[PDB]
C-alpha cells in the first residue's frame, strides 16, 4: 500500500505508528523530532529533499502541530507527495471510521478550518463495535477476527454472520480544534448492538484500573447504555508475570462500573491465544441479541 | 434538473433569475405562505403535491428556513432535494467560485449551516459585475454564445478575450454567507477590467441608488484604478429616450469612480448594440496591452 515517513518523539512513537498504520499507511522510515525545529520547513532541508526524491515514499507524516508557514513551504517542495501533521492525520483517520453525516461533516468542517489559514497565507446482522485505547491492541484483534483495510467487516460464525465495526480508538490529549469531530465519530459506537472493550493488560495495577475506569467513563459520555459489553483483557502474552491478579481485577471491577457486562475473557490478538474461545463468546452474544426482542 | 419555487410577489423576479442561474429549470411557482407552517413552513397539502410529482427533483423556498423545517421537509420528500435562500445562494457561489479559497469559504458556510440541521434528530480578463436581473448572465450568454462555464474566452476580431461572469450583487445578504460572498466576488480584483451592468428600467431614484450601491460594493472589495465599462441594459423594455438616463448614469458614475471607460446602452435579449459593445471591449483590450 501507500508508504510514509514518520517524524515523532520516542514517547509518542508507539502511538504514532499505531495511528499512522491505522490510516492505512506503511511506515518505512522513522525519525525523531528536530531539537530546534527548522524555521523554514520544520525539518532539515536536506532531509526534505531526500524524502522528496524517494519514490518509495508517498506521504510525509510529522507527529506535531505544524504552522501554516511550514505547510506552504513543504507542500511547494513535495510537488505531489502529501504532508500530514498530527491534526490532519487524526482528521484523516476519523474520516475512515465516520459513517454518519454529522461525523463526516464535523471532520470536513474542522479540516477546512485548518486549511483556510494555510491557503490565506499563500437476514439479521448484529453490529459489534470494537472499542478501546490505541495501545489496547484493538486493531490487531479486529484483524484476527476478520482474517486480514475496511473499518467494517462481516464474519461467519457457525450459522450466524456478525458485523464487526472497528471504531475509532480512544485518544488522550486531543487537539481542541478537532474535539467535536472526534466526539461525533466516536459517538457512532452508540449505534452498535453490542461492544468489545479491549483492555491493555501491560499496565500496572493502578494504571490498569485507570484505563478500565476511563474506558467506561468515555463510553458513558458518548451515550452508551444498556448495550452488552464483552471485555477482553488483551496483551496477555506480554504480561510475563501474574495474569489472575489483573484478570480478577478487571472482571471484578467491570461489573461494578457498567451493566450489562456479557463476559470478561483474556486474549492475545497477535499470538491468537484464546481467540477460538472468543469466537464462541461472540456467537453466544449474537444469539442473545436476536432473542432479546423475540416472542 | 427541475425545481419548484416558493416566493413572494416582490422577490419572485429576483428568485427566478437565481434559480435558473443555479442551473435549474423552474417548472412550478407558488406564492409564499403569509402564515408559515410551524413544522414545514409551507402548508402540508402543497408539500404533498410537490412529493406527488415526478416532474420535480428539487424544492426551493426563497426564504430562511429553520433546521426543524429542513428536517421535516426532507423527512417527507424522502427522495427529492430541498433548498432555501441560503443553500441556493451558496450553490450559486460555488458556480462562480474561481479560487480554491472561495471553494473552501463557500463549503465552510454550507457546513456550518447544515450541521445544526442534522444535529436535531497575455489574454485580458473582463469581469461582468452588477446586481441580479440587471441582465448580467443574459449579457454573458449573448457575448459567449451560450444558451454554463460562467467563464468563457471569446474571439473579438483578432483578439482572444476571457469573459468572467462574477457572482451577482445581492441585496440583504444573510450574515452566514457574507464571508463566502466577498471572497467569491474578490476575484473581480484580479480582472484587468470590469463591465458594470445596470437595469435601465429603474426610475431616477432607483438608478442613482443602484449606481451608488454598485460602486459602494466595488470599493468594499478594493477595486481601484481599473477601467469600468458601464452598460445600460434592458433598453428593450424602455419606451422613451435613453439619453436622460444615459447622461445621468455617465455623470454620476464618473463622480463616483474613475476611470470610466465608457457608458453604452444595450439589450442582452434583443442583441441591441451588442456589436458596439464587442467593439468597445476590443478598444479596451488594446488599451490594456500597453499601459
Amino acid at each position: 500500500m501507500k508508504t510514509a515517513a514518520l517524524f515523532v518523539s520516542k514517547e509518542f512513537e508507539e502511538e504514532a505508528i499505531a495511528l499512522v498504520e491505522g490510516a492505512n499507511y506503511k511506515v518505512t522510515s522513522i525519525y525523531k523530532l528536530p531539537k530546534s525545529p527548522n524555521v523554514k520547513f520544520y525539518i532539515q532541508y536536506d532531509k526534505l529533499q531526500q524524502i522528496k526524491n524517494d519514490e518509495e515514499i508517498s506521504t510525509l507524516i510529522i507527529f506535531e502541530q505544524l504552522k501554516p508557514r511550514h505547510f506552504i513551504n513543504i507542500r511547494r517542495e513535495l510537488k505531489g507527495k502529501e504532508v500530514l501533521d498530527k491534526i490532519l492525520l487524526l482528521l484523516e483517520i476519523f474520516a475512515l471510521h465516520a459513517g454518519s453525516k454529522e461525523a463526516k461533516m464535523q471532520i470536513e468542517l474542522a479540516r477546512l478550518k485548518y486549511e483556510l489559514p494555510i491557503i490565506k497565507e499563500t437476514n439479521n446482522i448484529p453490529s459489534i463495535g470494537i472499542v478501546g485505547y490505541t495501545n489496547s491492541g484493538k486493531t490487531s484483534l479486529f484483524n484476527s477476527l476478520t482474517g486480514l483495510s475496511p473499518k467494517r467487516y462481516a464474519i461467519p460464525i457457525n450459522n450466524r454472520k456478525i458485523m464487526l465495526v472497528d471504531t475509532v480508538s480512544f485518544i488522550r490529549g486531543i487537539p481542541p480544534q478537532i474535539v467535536d469531530a472526534f466526539f461525533v465519530t466516536l459517538s457512532e459506537a452508540k449505534y452498535s448492538d453490542a461492544l468489545i472493550l479491549v483492555i491493555d493488560s501491560t499496565f500496572s495495577e493502578n494504571l490498569l484500573i485507570e484505563t478500565l475506569q476511563s474506558s467506561f467513563e468515555i463510553l458513558r459520555e458518548i451515550g452508551v447504555s444498556g448495550k452488552p459489553i464483552l471485555v477482553t483483557l488483551n496483551k496477555i502474552d506480554k504480561i510475563n508475570g501474574d495474569l489472575y491478579k489483573k484478570l480478577d481485577l478487571v472482571e471484578k471491577l467491570s461489573k461494578e462500573l457498567y451493566s450489562p457486562i456479557f463476559d470478561v475473557i483474556p486474549i492475545s490478538a497477535l499470538k491468537r491465544t484464546n481467540l477460538e474461545l472468543l469466537r464462541d463468546k461472540i456467537y453466544q452474544l449474537a444469539t442473545q441479541l436476536s432473542l432479546e426482542h423475540h416472542h
